[PDB]
């Protein structure tokens, strides 16, 4: 199950929906809002 090639070192930020880090704080500082809403849009959805 569990896998993962060799890598992923120490990373700098981590989001909170995507889980998706950043290199500098700015390109988060404006991802992180992305986040507003578009929330359980998933099952009986478009
Ligand atoms: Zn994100």
């Amino acid at each position: 199950g569990s896998s993962g090639s060799s890598g992923s070192g120490k990373k700098p930020y981590e989001c909170k929906e995507c889980r998706k880090t950043f290199i500098q704080i700015g390109h988060l500082n404006q991802h992180k809002r992305v986040h507003t809403g578009e929330r359980s849009s998933g099952p009986s959805s478009g």
